[PDB]
This record gives C-alpha cells, structure tokens and sequence, in this order.
C-alpha cells in the first residue's frame, strides 16, 4: 500500500496535546513506539503543565489507530495506513453521560520516521464535582470494540464506540465517542467495508517518575470480516 510498508516494523511515536477542560488548561507529551505487526503500542505520557485536571483514563482514546493490526485478509479495509505518510485528521466528540463533553481535533502523520499525533482538546459543561473534574475514575481500562464505516462523501470514515470508565464506587462512567477521520493528502485512500477494531489496554505507573504521568501498553486488532 501507500503506507502499509511504513508500519512493517517498529515505529517511534510522539504525541502532543493541548487541552482546556472548563477553563483548566494543560499540556500532555507522550513518547513510545508502535509495532503494527502485533497491533502493539507502548507509550509514556507526561502532564508537562503540572497536575492533570482530568483523569488520565479519559484521555486514552484521544492520546494512532494506524498501529492496529489488520489481518492479511482485511488489508484493503485499513484506511489509517493508506493515508500515510501524509496522514489524517481525526475529530471526535466524546459525550460523558450526565456530564460534559470533549471535542478533539488532531492530525497524525509522519515527521521523518516518527509517527506524530498532534491534538487540540476542548472540554465544556463538566460538573465541578463530577466523576471527571472530581477525579472519581479508577486508574484502569476496559477492552472495547470500535465500529468503523466508510464515509465516501468525505472520502474517509465515521467511527463509533462506547468507552466505559470504572468509577471508584464500583459504578460506571459512559463515554460516547463519535469520530471522523479524513486524509490530509489527496492521494487515494482505502474506504473500508464495515468492520471493527478490538482493543485492550493496561495502564501502569513508572516507579521513578515524579511528574503526573501514564504508562500505556495496548493491543488492537481488526476484525468482523
């Protein structure tokens, strides 16, 4: 493909995000690598502006689906790698049930041999004492199914799924994701038949790190065809 060859091996990854949730501004930087052959991602994120004003788990989906593993027989349904190396714009609205929403806009593309994800995140209408701004979400993460469909009019894809964040009292915080991706380049991209990505993530902490941070190990593989 145009970019399938680009992911054949280990690829370094840099992530940079600027956020404003209810007036609380913060910045997050992430480094690590992805190895699409195993749908594997290993990254470390740091809140560079100090204390993160929202729980780390709420940022996982925002902080490079091109690193998902698409089985050999589903290669022509991989939109993400097809738009590389010029990359793609990724937009979402994330609805936290009974609370605020995040709207994000990012561009992920290669800069030399490094895959970069640059994100702008805006959060509004959050409850000052809710699960999010109140930091009531447990530091862990569930496995989900990301549903992908072609959006030919936009020459991209529409994506939908539900993230369920565990709340510390044993309950759950639903986070409804609505996603749009479109190529940056004008070269041809693969428009997939419906399918979904199967995810799983493990959140950990670096024992010697004193800055507010998040270590992430994630595996994602395509299916449904």
């Amino acid at each position: 493909s145009k970019g399938e060859e680009l992911f054949t091996g280990v690829v370094p990854i840099l992530v940079e995000l600027d956020g404003d949730v209810n007036g609380h501004k913060f910045s997050v930087s992430g480094e690590g690598e992805g190895d699409a052959t195993y749908g594997k991602l290993t990254l470390k994120f740091i809140c560079t502006t100090g204390k993160l004003p929202v729980p780390w788990p709420t940022l996982v989906t925002t902080l490079v689906q091109c690193f998902s593993r698409y089985p050999d027989h589903m290669k022509q349904h991989d939109f993400f790698k097809s738009a590389m190396p010029e990359g793609y714009v990724q937009e979402r609205t994330i609805f936290f049930k009974d609370d605020g929403n995040y709207k994000t806009r990012a561009e992920v593309k290669f800069e030399g041999d490094t895959l970069v994800n640059r994100i702008e995140l805006k959060g509004i209408d959050f409850k000052e004492d809710g699960n999010i701004l109140g930091h009531k979400l447990e530091y862990n993460y569930n496995s989900h199914n990301v549903y992908i469909m072609a959006d030919k009019q936009k020459n991209g894809i529409k994506v939908n799924f539900k993230i369920r964040h565990n709340i510390e009292d044993g309950s759950v915080q639903l986070a409804d994701h609505y996603q749009q991706n479109t190529p940056i380049g004008d070269g041809p991209v693969l428009l997939p038949d419906n399918h979904y990505l199967s995810t799983q993530s493990a959140l950990s902490k670096d024992p010697n790190e004193k800055r507010d941070h998040m270590v992430l190990l994630e595996f994602v593989t395509a299916a449904g065809i």
